[PDB]
């Protein structure tokens, strides 16, 4: 199964920077969502969930086909709450109807991370919408109530190693859990990209509590929380070493996150040898906008 990237006809860096800017401007404007968190975190989650269906064994799923637009994937219980991100992007797509759905969803994630003062994430175009029958079945996204062994094994399907996994999980510094979406409640409600996930794991006094949905979670008196899969990163000796590294080196975390997140967004896609190189978008701030 081969998915070859194909650049939207006649489009170049300037076209994609315009789309970036439209998303970034809307992020700034629609700032009231989720008690003033804004849409940044839910867009990062959307990019991850559309990519995280990938299976290295047969090259099914992944960001290429834009299949989240189809009912089966849109209504995956693991995707509860992402409709809010989809709605955010819908007027963007109407203004730029030439962009593919996978390109839009993935670009949304890049734009959100950058606009939240995260690292630059190189991004490549050319995902092509594929038909409804290529939509992966539900159940390929991970459970939260599990341990380190589960996390490790799970991410092997996505061709991610221990360092990639720990880097990617740092995105949990963003946003929050919502009881109605996932059965977990709480979080920092933060919309600036930092390495604070690692600092919080190492520095907070964590208590194992049961929430209103009857699920266990780790809570601190500061008001932070961790999922069991989050906490597993300090229970496993290999993960713990990497957690400590990122807690003590913000730049290293940024660099590793950028590489891992691009890889996540590109899994399953074959780029022809004459495909454009990756784009690095300027932020609104860099443009003076
Ligand atoms: C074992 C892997 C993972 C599990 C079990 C997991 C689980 C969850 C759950 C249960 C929520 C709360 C959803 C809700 O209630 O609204 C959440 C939120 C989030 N996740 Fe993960 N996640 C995982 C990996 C990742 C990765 C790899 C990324 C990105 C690189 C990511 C980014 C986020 C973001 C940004 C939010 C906040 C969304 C919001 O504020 O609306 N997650 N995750």
């Amino acid at each position: 199964l081969v998915h070859v990237a194909s650049v939207e006809k006649g489009r170049s860096y300037e076209d994609f920077q315009k789309v970036y800017n439209a998303i970034a401007l809307k992020l700034r404007e629609d700032d009231e969502y989720d008690n003033y968190i804004g849409y940044g975190p839910v867009l990062v989650r959307l990019a991850w969930h559309i990519s995280g269906t990938w299976d290295k064994h047969d090259n099914t799923g992944g960001s290429y086909g834009g299949t989240y637009r189809f009912k089966k994937e849109f209504n995956d219980p693991s995707n509860a709450g992402l409709q809010n991100g989809f709605k955010f992007l819908e007027p963007i797509h109407k203004e730029f109807p030439w962009i593919s759905s996978g390109d839009l969803f993935s670009l949304g994630g890049v734009t959100a991370v950058q606009e939240m003062q995260g690292p630059k994430i190189p991004w490549r175009c050319g995902r092509v919408d594929t038909p409804e029958d290529t939509t992966p079945d539900n159940g390929r996204l991970p459970d939260a109530d599990k341990d380190a062994g589960y996390v490790r094994t799970f991410f092997q399907r996505l061709n991610m190693n221990d360092r990639e996994v720990v880097a990617l999980m740092g995105a949990h510094a963003l946003g929050k859990t919502h009881l109605k979406n996932s059965g977990y409640e709480g979080g920092g409600a933060n919309n600036v990209f930092t390495n604070e996930f690692y600092l919080n794991l190492l520095n907070e006094d964590w208590k194992l509590e049961k929430n209103d949905a009857n699920n266990e979670q780790w809570d601190s008196k500061s008001g932070y929380m961790m999922l069991p899969t989050d906490y597993s990163l300090i229970q496993d000796p290999k993960y713990l070493s990497i957690v400590k590294e990122y807690a003590n080196d913000q730049d290293k975390f940024f660099k590793d996150f950028s590489k891992a997140f691009e890889k996540l967004l590109e899994n399953g896609i074959t780029f022809p040898k004459d495909a454009p190189s990756p784009f690095i978008f300027k932020t609104l701030e860099e443009q003076g906008l």
